[PDB]
Parts: structure tokens; C-alpha cells; sequence
């Protein structure tokens, strides 16, 4: 399948070069597997999630987005449009308040809440947990991302966004997970984004288009849009049986596009998602 004049982060990880328009990927497009996305929330009824998005869990008074954040990188995993695995189902998880904010403890609560509730969901394919958070390192946070991917969830993390060493953040210094830095739309590191050895991977994090509250759309920056990338990249993966939850990150970095990105420092890894899809 070919979808023409595409956001420019989905035609890139579906490209050995820079500067294409045209997402390629296989029509499958992640049916079969789930993706939670962990975050303000989701608008379900945007007319761009087809009815595959829903709401399963709030830790405030409503399990509405009413920042847009959450619905932005849902989109970004599998909307119509705007999505890499544009058949996936997507879960909600209301973690965040309406201003982007929550608790360590409520993140903990829901990320233990993904590792239960995917066993009574059907997902034959396999399970994503997308998170496009983080704060200062805790151990106790990064427990809980381990656990969740110990569990059999394919756990993908924002590297975060101060242009610092990702090790002092949580859940990016995580070992077991996915962490996921920003590149833009020329190959360049986003100058926001985090480094540092525990990165396992860059996707496409500068001038996103996605989803928006309201039925809307807009574009915007950080690592939370790289990860989302990723996200849906992992889905669309073992939707393939290329790889499993447990070996996705490591396929991914495996069949990266390798050395192509600039201004990586020393130490960091120049690998930029790929899905290496042939007609
Ligand atoms: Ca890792």
C-alpha cells in the first residue's frame, strides 16, 4: 500500500532517504494488535480513529482528553490518516491531568493497570504500551516500565526533551525498554532531544502532524511524537510475525536506517526507524 502526500515522519520511516512524501507499508497495517497509549487521554470519536480507539481507564473525573496531548500521539500511532499501524486497536489510559501533568504514583498505578488489563483484551498479534512522559529519575518508575515489559507488553518510552543525558529521566533510563529520541525532517537530532547510551532508537519527533481534540489537527515537537512512531512501528511489526514483544526494540534497532541522522554525540546510537517494506 501507498499512502501519497503523507506527513513527512510516516514517509521517512518507510524510506532510506530523506525528502520522500509517499508512506509504503504492508496493507496488514497492525490488525490483530493493541496498543495502549498512556497519557491525557484519547478522543475516541475522532471521525480518524474509525471507531478502533476507546477509553479503558481514567485516575481523574472524566476519562476525557482535554489537553489534546494524548489524542496527538494516539494518532500518531494509528489514526487513518496521520498513523503508522493504521489498523490497530487503541486502548486509553488516562494517567495525565488536562494540563499535562500527574503524579509518579498515579504513572505507576496505570502502567501495573496495562500489565493486567491486557489479559482479558483480545490481541492476537501482540501488545504496545506507548509513553510519552517522564520527570526526574525514580527507581520506582523505571520498576514499573520494567515490569510492564517483563509482562509481555512491548514498552516504548520518550527520551524527553532537555537536550540532556537521558540517564537522569525516567522511564528513558530504563534499560529493558524502548527509549526513543527525535530526529527532524533533515536528519537532523532534534535540538530539543535527550541523549545518551541509554537510547535504543530515533524516530520522527519535529513538526508532527497528527490528531487533535475538538476533531481537529495540529502539528507539534518533542519526543513525545517519536515515540508513537515507534509505537506503531512495533505493532505493524509482529502484526508481520517479524518479531515479538519481547525482541521488538532490538529488530528495530537491528533493521534501523544506520549513520544517516547528524548531531549525534559520541556514545549515542545513529539509528532511525525503518520498516523496511519492499512492493
Ligand atoms: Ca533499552
Amino acid at each position: 500500500a501507498a499512502q501519497t502526500n503523507a506527513p513527512w515522519g510516516l514517509a521517512r520511516i518507510s524510506s532510506t532517504s530523506p525528502g520522500t512524501s509517499t508512506y509504503y507499508y504492508d496493507e496488514s497495517a497492525g490488525q490483530g494488535s493493541c496498543v495502549y497509549v498512556i497519557d491525557t487521554g484519547i478522543e475516541a470519536s475522532h471521525p480518524e480513529f474509525e471507531g478502533r480507539a476507546q477509553m479503558v481507564k481514567t485516575y481523574y473525573y472524566s476519562s476525557r482528553d482535554g489537553n489534546g496531548h494524548g489524542t496527538h500521539c494516539a494518532g500518531t500511532v494509528g489514526s487513518r490518516t496521520y498513523g503508522v499501524a493504521k489498523k490497530t486497536q487503541l486502548f486509553g489510559v488516562k494517567v495525565l491531568d488536562d494540563n499535562g501533568s500527574g503524579q509518579y504514583s498515579t504513572i505507576i498505578a496505570g502502567m501495573d493497570f496495562v500489565a493486567s488489563d491486557k489479559n482479558n483484551r483480545n490481541c492476537p498479534k501482540g501488545v504496545v504500551a506507548s509513553l510519552s512522559l517522564g520527570g526526574g529519575y525514580s527507581s520506582s518508575v523505571n520498576s514499573a516500565a520494567a515490569r510492564l515489559q517483563s509482562s509481555g507488553v512491548m514498552v516504548a518510552v520518550a527520551a524527553g526533551n532537555n537536550n540532556a543525558d537521558a540517564r537522569n529521566y525516567s522511564p528513558a533510563s530504563e534499560p529493558s525498554v524502548c527509549t526513543v529520541g527525535a530526529s527532524d525532517r533533515y536528519d537532523r537530532r532534534s535540538s530539543f532531544s535527550n541523549y545518551g547510551s541509554v537510547l535504543d532508537i530515533f524516530g520522527p519527533g519535529t513538526d508532527i502532524l497528527s490528531t487533535w481534540i475538538g476533531g481537529s489537527t495540529r502539528s507539534i515537537s518533542g519526543t513525545s511524537m517519536a515515540t508513537p512512531h515507534v509505537a506503531g512501528l512495533a505493532a505493524y511489526l509482529m502484526t508481520l510475525g517479524k518479531t515479538t514483544a519481547a525482541s521488538a526494540c532490538r529488530y528495530i534497532a537491528d533493521t534501523a536506517n544506520k549513520g544517516d541522522l547528524s548531531n549525534i554525540p559520541f556514545g549515542t546510537v545513529n539509528l532511525l526507524a525503518y520498516n523496511n517494506y519492499q512492493a
